[PDB]
């Protein structure tokens, strides 16, 4: 019964890029997937996505959920819809037709598109919205959409615009593109013409009007994809206030999609949420903090940090100036401080590492003590080791500990000692030299 | 003669908070704190607050100077102010009755309401403002306050609405509400009800109106919230502009309600100043700075760097990334580098620790060198150590100084040292061992 | 045919700075510059700059292409225009009088200013802009300027106001103030009684308006500067954005006026870049990231770093939390991780530093890796040293180089130990201790 078809093929040049327009981010995800998002809400018995050049790499990625058709050729919109025929010539029901640089329009407001729709029996509907300065949109007369050049000079005052997303009945669509296509004298032709073989078979063509404007924004160059960015941010940062989460300043807070935050969290200003990142309970995340792909638990301090494809455990405090790199994991109430670097390590709860300290590779107890300028050394040039730290171990300020190596339960390493071989349990290693002082 | 009673009993639901709504902070201070100061300046004789849920959190820190009363059951904004009748009950003059959550409201509008009042007789004045959207707020019409249900087609177009402040006379205030509370038929019963006696016996009421309608924003939600932390922002930061402090974005500059900074100082964009900070002339703070509760001196210039519960002198350059932790001290023209970290230590003029190290517990003189990678060890895993750093010291790359110890004056460490023992004034203490080279 | 005078005489008492007002800068330049920089677009035969306090100064720094004069004595906009009478009397032509503190007028609204002058034959046309609250500005009635207080109950409503900046026929400009100024019966005489002759002689008299009021801003406090540079802010950002720059935030992203960017550049909020700072083709710039008259080279990825006075070729990756500091220059694909300082170094091709560590005054070759924790020493305390650290050297973490000295080619430090020596080519130069044990 509700049939989409998504058109996302190029021609962008004013974005000078040669990624294909719709590849092109929003919070997280490209234009085509907030696109995607928003059709599903008419939930479309079939999808077809129109895409031109770069065909593949669309593809090479927001594929599956989804039907291609390659259009070797750009000859317009309507042309574009022509190519989705193989797959949607007889169905019967609505069709929405919807640009892939509109992701800002929502589900919600395609539903009341297509309500509306049906509501009037119309044989196609126009999504449109009111401006105050209508130059170069297409106007609406519903009679006729008449465009900048061929418009009078009363025409050029109509407040409404066309967005250019539209629900047609199936059947009559096809019609009217083989019949435009044939006997149009020209070669490439609009998907705004059908608009007018309606107006002359006398069809009905009602118009649905958006309540905000700048929901109808289409991406062109850069400048609209930034003010794409800013209505996402702000949507989105919305709606985790109503869900219980302060804001310092949800306009300067950069947070994805598809990012989750229990309520009750606190964010600064200027904090940075990438990817699958989740963030527990009464967590407080400070100014400069930047989380990409990881999961952060309940009851943390995240101090101007960077974390990146991690986990961390409840009541853990990081930063300022930590770096947290892929594949760690910080067990509960651990405590990484100013400029420590963990990488690919384990480490046990309660475990702290104060200070330009560097771990990597390791898998380390609970309730070890990192010394001031602690460093673990596991490469050799061209192979990585592991070190492997018991619980309760005391790593001196300033040591080097050389892997592959162990440290056993409750040993402790010297401070300024370089470690190359296994400390038993228990034990004391120290490897550094005397002190001599000397007079004047 | 001027009386205030200020509403602060639970009941925000929106918050999705387990603390008191009016508990929550902007710009440094509860909401509650910002009415009680804008109360001050109508100078009342007496102020009562009217607490509920956690009652005695609310009166556990901002109590002192105001006199509370506790409400075990919400029966309306009526009923919250008839829990201040032992203690307004008779006296004559004027009466303020406000909300805990409208921290936005100025000193300067409560004492423009006070006078309207005075300068009209009225028995009761309502602090109105104008708004295009009118919807859910009460409608003014003075005659009555017609709610949003109770509105008629027509009256649901007043631009004019209801903040919910208001001035009464106050022995008239408690009279109707003793009345209305018996002859209610009903449990609850707000205080507008009381705007709806005085209309019966014909007694004067009049409205104030506030020029600016942001100003009467009642904080119900984490998004409200925000708007809050956005107008007090740029009210804050307005004053210091005016006052000689240049900003390169003053709507990204977060600077608490109590911060001081002299004229002339330069601020970039997201630098954070909190609690009881201050700032010297002429010092510039550069984008990522972030201060609390510490004392900066004129001509210092703190870059990307973050300091608490500190003091610095004039002409001090830290930074980027050093992290100058509680009870510090920096003496004038000290320089702290990238990366450095000082905690609880004083440093005397002239001293520089320029990269990658780590002062703790330490008392340091007066044009002392730091070579990159120094760390003080003062932590042996139960107990602290302090550590005695003469004027003049030379402390070589690399170090490692372990406390209890102390270095005399101008005494020198060799890079690569670790000193475990007192090194006396003017000697030479070398801990590193021998290099051997090996061909092929 | 076209002459410039620039009013740049002190006076601004609201900024609270003992710098001459027109010295403030905005987006990386003064206010002057950026008024010479418009004044240029209208290709003035002469330029002429009226200085005052601090005149010197003024010139001391934005001087050459402009003639100076000074004003010992305030007595107004016509006395200090009349001090330019010793060069302008007697040439035709025409006259652009401007203030140096209107910034944000652009070199395409001068030009409109002339045309319509000429288009219309004017004696003197005044540049204006309308607003909605004309309170305090002159009133544009053309017939007259009309000031604030001179103003009827009527004029007070006039919405087109006169911003100061004027185009006048030359010959009859210092004729009209030769004779207010002897016949004046006052002191101090200002420019826009010349417009009150013309008037009287019956003299033709124009204004063009513009079409922003905002480009209209005179900046005479911090709050007006702050203004300022939010416009020329969103101005240079546009134009990045046009060019096929993506900004997350183009609202919070500091870029001075003469850094230049290649397209497919892409830019986190927050970033900021100074001076004559260069950035390559697809370049990605994160939040946090602070760069100063330095050039970055294409592919490269800053992270969350502070680079000044240096240059980086294409595919670097620096971050986060790394500082390169003046004259260092990074070779292609080279790799400085979080925590390390380059100072004054040049560091060859595919070269890593990765962790906690300070390279100052170096010469290193290509593939060379530093271990995490690697300090070079060259400093003693008066004299620096330099060290040359040839092709393919590895130097274990935890070292400590100290110079003067020097590493050939393939040779390696092994970690922990401490360079004195020079090491020869594919040697192993090792000065660590022995690792002892104790049981229990
Ligand atoms: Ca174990
Ligand atoms: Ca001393
Ligand atoms: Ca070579
Ligand atoms: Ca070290």
């Amino acid at each position: 019964s509700n049939f989409a078809i998504i058109l996302a093929a190029g021609k962008g040049t004013r974005m000078k890029s040669d990624l294909p327009k719709v590849l092109h981010k929003v919070a997280g995800i490209s234009m085509l997937e907030h696109v995607f998002r928003s059709v599903g809400a008419i939930q479309p018995e079939k999808t077809v996505t129109v895409v031109g050049h770069k065909a593949e790499l669309v593809e090479e990625v927001l594929a599956g959920q989804t039907e291609f058709v390659t259009q070797s050729e750009q000859l317009g919109t309507g042309h574009a819809v022509m190519m989705t025929e193989p797959i949607l010539e007889g169905l019967s029901g609505h069709t929405l037709v919807i640009a892939g640089d509109t992701p800002l329009i929502t589900g919600e407001s395609l539903k009341n598109l297509i309500d509306f729709h049906i509501n009037h029996k119309n044989v196609a509907t126009i999504l449109t919205a009111e401006t105050d300065n209508p130059f170069g949109y297409g106007r609406i007369v519903v009679l006729r959409i008449v465009e900048q050049k061929d418009a009078t000079d009363f025409e050029k005052q109509i407040k409404e615009i066309n967005t250019g997303t539209y629900v047609f009945d199936n059947e009559r669509l096809f019609e009217a593109l083989k019949n435009i296509n044939t006997n149009n004298a020209q070669g490439e032709y609009y998907i705004t013409d059908v608009i007018g073989i309606f107006r002359e078979t006398g069809e009905k063509v009602g118009a649905y009007t958006l309540k905000d404007f700048d929901e109808s924004l289409g991406v062109n160059d850069r400048v609209a994809l930034a003010t794409a960015e800013s209505v996402m941010r702000r949507r989105i940062n919305h709606k985790h206030m109503v869900n219980g989460v302060s804001f310092v300043n949800p306009e300067a807070t950069y947070i994805d999609i598809d990012v989750e935050i229990a309520p009750e969290v606190q964010i600064e200003a200027n904090v940075i949420l990438k990817g699958q990142t989740k963030i527990g309970a009464e967590t407080v995340l400070t100014n400069g903090t930047y989380v990409v792909d990881s999961t952060i638990g309940a009851g943390a301090v995240i101090t101007n940090s960077m974390i990146e494809e991690s986990s961390v455990a409840d009541g853990v405090t990081v930063g300022p100036y930590a770096h947290i790199r892929p594949n760690s994991s910080l067990g509960a109430q651990v405590h990484i401080g100013n400029f420590v670097e963990v990488k690919g390590s384990s480490i046990g709860e309660n475990t702290k590492a104060g200070h330009l300290t560097y771990i990597g590779n390791c898998e380390v107890g609970s309730n070890v003590n990192f010394g001031a300028g602690t460093i673990t050394v596991n490469y050799d040039g061209k192979n990585k080791y592991k070190t492997v730290i018991g619980d309760n171990v005391f790593v001196g300020s300033n040591s080097t500990i050389i892997a592959p190596v162990e440290l056993g339960d409750n040993s402790l390493v010297g401070a300024g000692s370089t470690i190359t071989k296994d400390v038993p349990a228990d034990a004391i290693a120290i490897g550094r030299g005397r002190q001599i002082n000397k007079d004047e």
